[PDB]
């Protein structure tokens, strides 16, 4: 058997009666599945703990996920191989905490409407992953280091202290908001993983194997980038937003770095620097996208590649041949240095 | 009057007797000091709230957070000007949810363990100052962008890729952690506050009024690592654990900045790169702490103040007059370069 325990947010105000009435069509139909469980709100949050088939389980969960009168759900805990069912008598037993009023429940409302709106502020400053682990069953902070070979991408904003100096602070803050957006959304549909921002600046990183799947996150954010500046309001800012990214491949080391008031599950290691260093190169060439020679050999796919003869890198030890993508995007380009006089004439203009 | 809402974990096993004990003591010495509230226990936490006049309060508190038997205590609510009690008929009422069977209980129980064990977790990944804006009533996602005069502080581990290269992974993780710990600790009693960690850097700031603070800071990690290093055991790579430190002084943008999947509550902002560009100037000088004239004049004390006759940074504007501090320490020192060749020396024959 499997086990669901989710919470999600009502999308709009829901009733006593609808709350009920949502309880029933649960009961009606999960006696059938052979589903038992346990629904409870507090102020406009749902509690759900689901127990079946797995199969039937799943199915009934995608339901929920379609079901418009709640939204930011989140599952806590996915347990398998259950061995026996924790409400064995309720095919769903509908509890509104709000309309409780019984004296040892009083307090323990308090306590979870307090916990709960804590946790849901949380969740907003805490990584994906980090719950997707929990959820499975495992405290994320015992995983142990481990070296693993990783692509690592980093990516930041052309001539961005511009930005800083001539717009107003919620429009910068808009701007670079709307960037980290951007890369996030291409990255984690692509299989990456985003571990941190600092200034202007992503840092983000993917399966060792994994190169054509960077290549193609890289060369999507920059299309992205391209149909969001041609399409931007008159005057916006957004249309002359223009990013570098930088590719490396190594053994890193992932696990939890951090103090004792603060850590993040992350990677440490060379690729970091280098991915870091082959950006910053960007800003003297007109390509937006440069990465290693180990990132161009590890990739499966025919890609138009370009090797940029030249190899002035710092810091490393045997250097490094780079490449680009040759396409009409990387192309259509008049390079740094350029496009930072532009940024600069632009924004003090609009 | 005022009303406080914590957690904490166990810091032992306790029986249901000791558990019961805390309550009677509690009950007999709050009623004197007429405060009322619950307190509750489950698997190992313990959730209290606490009401009354705000002096009173305070104390009780600060008592009970000298008791030894819980740990971890957490402030999750700080109400003041409370008007009327939640729990007048209780001096303090202690609800033991292990030993509770009620049928309506059972599920909520499950629930507020699954909640309280995500909390728990998420409470490591998140910034202390966070807890602090929810524990004060303020949603901290909803405060807005803005511009705010800082010190910025950036240090890293010279020549850290050579103990990545040479140490076990698990070695190479616990160095970085304690580097990060020695610098929280003192940025953070200080006044300052550690923002961000990448690869083995630190980024944290200081009120802009807080040079003094700031360069303190400085000097206190640099004679912390100094005292680690000289007492460290035979063989330890804690012995070549090494810092360098920059500081500078601008008007950055605090606010939220990140995505919809992960954000952080920081800075934006040219302070930021001008940090980092001056600490890495010390991988060049026997100075391990270099900091801009703007901080210089920006502090009160008499620093033993040294200008370093030179300037040759890159990407400023109006270029920078640089300084450090003369001590026995920063004086002590054979320079990068000479720093770098013995680390790896050292590590390479552990
Ligand atoms: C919080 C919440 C919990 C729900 N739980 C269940 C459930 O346990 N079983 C179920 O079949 N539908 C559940 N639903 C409803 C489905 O989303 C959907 O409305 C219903 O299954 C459609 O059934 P019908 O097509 O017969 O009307 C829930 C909805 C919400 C908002
Ligand atoms: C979870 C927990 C909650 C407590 N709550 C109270 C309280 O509400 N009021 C109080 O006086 N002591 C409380 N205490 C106890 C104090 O920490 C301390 O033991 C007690 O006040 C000492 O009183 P005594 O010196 O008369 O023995 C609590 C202790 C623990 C572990
Ligand atoms: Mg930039
Ligand atoms: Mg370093």
């Amino acid at each position: 058997m499997k086990r669901l325990t989710y919470i999600s947010k009502f999308s709009r105000p829901l009733s006593g009666d609808e709350i009920e009435a949502i309880g029933r069509i649960s009961s009606q139909k999960n006696q059938q599945a052979n589903v038992t469980g346990v629904l409870l709100c507090l102020d406009g949050i749902f509690f759900q703990i689901l127990e079946g088939e797995a199969e039937k389980i799943d199915r009934i969960y995608e339901r929920i996920l379609a079901d418009e009168r709640h939204t930011d759900i989140l599952c806590l805990k996915s347990e398998v191989e259950v061995q026996e069912r924790m409400f064995p008598d309720w095919s769903m037993q509908t509890i509104n905490l709000d309309e409780n009023t019984d004296f040892l429940i009083r307090p323990i409302k308090v306590l979870l409407q307090t916990l709960t709106e804590s946790h849901r502020i949380l969740e907003k400053y805490t990584q994906p992953s980090i719950f997707k682990i929990i959820s499975q069953g495992t405290n994320p902070l015992n995983i142990r280091p481990k070296a693993v070979e990783k692509i690592v991408f980093f990516s930041d904003i052309v001539s961005f202290s511009t930005f800083a100096e001539k717009l107003p602070v919620e429009e910068v803050v808009s701007v670079v908001n709307s960037y980290f957006s951007v890369c996030t959304a291409i990255i984690t549909r692509q299989g990456g993983e985003v571990t941190k921002f600092i200034g202007d600046c992503v840092m983000a990183y993917f399966d060792g194997d994994c190169a054509d799947q960077a290549i193609q996150a890289s060369l999507d954010i920059l299309m992205e980038l391209e149909i969001l500046r041609n399409s931007a309001p008159e005057g916006s800012p957004l249309r002359v937003l223009y990013s570098g990214i930088g590719l490396a491949k190594g053994k890193v080391i992932e696990g939890n770095i951090g103090s004792e008031l603060k850590r993040d599950y992350t990677i440490l290691g060379d690729a970091v620097n280098v991915a870091a260093r082959l950006e910053a190169l960007t800003r003297q060439l007109s390509q937006a996208l440069v990465f290693s020679s180990e990132v161009k050999n590890s990739a499966t796919k025919s890609w138009n590649f370009i090797w940029l003869t030249d190899s002035e890198l710092k810091g490393k030890s045997e250097s490094i041949d780079i490449y680009s993508i040759d396409n009409e995007m990387t192309r259509k380009s008049s390079g740094g240095l350029e496009i930072a006089r532009n940024i600069g004439h632009y924004l003090e203009r609009v």
